[PDB]
């Protein structure tokens, strides 16, 4: 029976370019949301997002190699290098074959897709970059990292839209526990803050339009919610078989004990009013961990700040927690970070882990006026100190009614 | 110990719009390659591809719903419906929760990406479709099918470029064998025959430019190879836990016994000259099946018809088979079908299965003059009858040095 533990963390987010700086900001209730300036937003109904500030990879990726990669790829490689470094793992010829990667993205290289399509329209196929395909496709973060570190074990990339980060981490663990690997770098990367990303989610009327106050836009469970806020970033974890970790004297952040998946089988983009899908995913993770809902102390919600989605997740929590629905802490970091899509469940898994290390639960900021029949504790406004918390649960749901839940356990 | 078996098959390919018609064509050595006419190819160095002919979904997808989906999605849903129907499985409230999907794509909705970007350039963000995001993203075949059939078990979508079909089928099996599901519809869909797809792989100089003879272009291991040929399609299999299948009186095509993954850790798009990556993937699948290379009778190669890739796979076969390198049959159906990218390993897994049912191995057509140091039997020109073949192996390798191998066993 193989246990999986988290021994390395990496991260780029709208509130910090490292794991510790990101975490510190979240516990301080800071927003990472700001107005966009990298493209003309005049015609856009949403003119803001959660951006990665002063991103720099010069020391990690040559400007010459940068040409071959979309921003989402560069982000994911940087967060991957941070995680590899943090793990302290040494890759040997004897090792290579047993270390892999499970890293994806929801939308991939929109920026380079646009640039390449603009070239084609303006001057024909001759103007398309020879790097078009491999610079934009979702699996290239795992591609580049395995090459950089000489990793030869299994590499997959799960692209389940807004559920990717969770799915990738969950399967990286299945792979280790199955015996196909001893270590996996797992997570997601996204850089969808582009004319197509912003224009596209805006066309769907899914985005908040509160441009007069970008930092107050993201407000899960708040009566004045008006759609999600888009965020860029990457979250990576180094997952490792327990005995392997111990033997190397690895620093161990927490243990991955439960992974649950489900499908809404309802609508292509909207969640069912009763969150039955989210319920099954949480129910499946608990059964996989072999514990009861009552044992979870903190749920890092999907909580995107859409009228219908926030309401469906709340329904799902009540269904799963029932009695202890009020004693469990539930919060959406998306209130400060925005929605990182394919990277959401990856960064949120990290927050779920750090909440166990620090016994602190980040707040859901902007929750000035909660919905009515709410009996749940959404950790409004201020971070909460906790005491004997041994497990956290991370939710992610996505287009296609695809859901995932991960369960982390202290030590 | 849970066994996985294939109880349903679905398929759209350049040589047929059904499983049996496709298979019949391949055994007859027919090409599905033709000149493109859905876009002006004047400026294109490659003016042909493996197209799906007279595709029709009218009875399966309303014209009203079609608007919300890229061709690759419509293809995948149709192949999915065929597979569900072929399986005879009946979805009940007691069932729903135990049936899922693992379906992906390498590139996703290029056509709708282009259409939407063209609109944006021509008339601004206001012209972007509200369906932009969910009509193009890779996980929407699993999205739509789970909804269509009320499937509520696990849904994931692996996007590992040219390795997707294999990866998805392999993980759908891991999911069942793990206990997270009893049935999974698994596979891939691709429709990359677009200005960006054709122009993009052409910019990389990866495509064959033999336009004077489209049907002879794809010619794996042939001295006059000049790059791969692009093909469109979808391949879907219904995978099912053995006991569950038996109890329902399911028709069983074959058993899925081995799944292997590896990474080249070499180059972002090219394979290492020694095919060490492909070797490890095949080696891992054998160990997972717990059999010896000598036991495989037919290898459906990745065999894309590139100078370097064909040569690397041959090296990898010799390394793995050694002695029996000459006694194993190896063939590339891509010689007739073209390269279906994310759908390649899905349709090729189906051919690997049917070769067991019919004891017949499709040829590698166009192999007029093999490379030199070749001692391998590439089933040139004509299909081969075989006798006591109990196992087949299917290879898929992709950008990012990502590899997968699947092993099918008779009965």
């Amino acid at each position: 029976k193989r246990r999986v533990v988290v021994t390395g963390l990496g991260m780029l987010s709208p509130v910090g370019n490292t794991v510790e700086s990101t975490w510190k900001a979240l516990l301080a209730g800071q927003s990472g949301i700001s107005l966009i300036d990298h493209f003309d937003t005049s015609a856009y109904a949403t003119k803001f997002a959660g951006l990665v500030k002063d991103f720099n990879c010069e020391d990690i990726i040559s400007r010459k190699e940068q040409r071959k990669m979309d921003a989402f790829i560069q982000y994911g490689i940087v967060a991957g290098v941070q995680a590899m470094q943090d793990s302290g793992l040494e890759i040997t010829e004897e090792n290579a074959t047993r270390i892999g990667a499970a890293i994806g993205s929801g939308i991939g290289g929109l920026g380079l897709i646009e640039e390449n399509h603009t070239s084609l329209m303006n001057g024909g196929p001759r103007k398309i970059s020879p790097f078009f395909v491999p610079s934009t496709i979702v699996n290239m973060v795992a591609g580049h990292l395995t090459i950089m570190y000489g990793l030869r074990g299994p590499s997959i990339s799960i692209a389940t839209a807004q559920t990717s980060g969770v799915h990738n981490i969950g399967h990286a663990a299945r792979i280790i526990a199955y015996g196909d690997a001893d270590v996996m770098v797992a997570g997601g990367a996204e850089k969808a803050s582009t004319p197509l990303g912003v224009g596209g989610f805006g066309a769907a009327r899914a985005l908040s339009t509160r441009n007069d106050n970008p930092q107050a836009a993201s407000r899960p469970w708040d009566k004045e919610r008006d759609g999600f806020v888009l965020g860029d970033g990457a979250g990576m974890l180094v997952l490792e078989e327990y005995e392997h970790a111990k033997k190397r004297g690895a620093k161990i952040y927490a243990e991955l004990v439960g992974f649950g998946m489900s499908s809404d089988a309802y609508h292509m983009t909207s969640p069912p009013e009763n969150g039955a899908g989210a319920a099954l995913a949480m129910a499946n993770a608990l059964r996989d961990a072999g514990i009861e809902a009552s044992q979870i102390g903190y749920v890092n919600a999907h909580g995107t700040s859409t009228p219908a989605g926030d309401k469906a997740e709340a329904q799902a929590v009540k269904t799963i927690f029932g009695e202890a629905a009020s004693r469990v802490l539930v919060s959406s970091t998306k209130s400060m970070t925005g929605h990182l899509l394919g990277a959401a469940g990856a960064v949120e898994s990290i927050y779920s882990i750090l909440a166990l290390r620090d016994q602190a639960v980040p707040p859901t900021i902007n929750l000035d006026n909660p919905d009515e029949g709410c009996d749940l504790d959404f950790v409004p406004h201020e971070a909460r100190q906790v005491s004997g918390m041994e497990y956290t649960l991370c939710n992610s749901f996505g287009f296609g009614g695809t859901n995932g839940s991960l369960i982390f356990k202290k030590i």
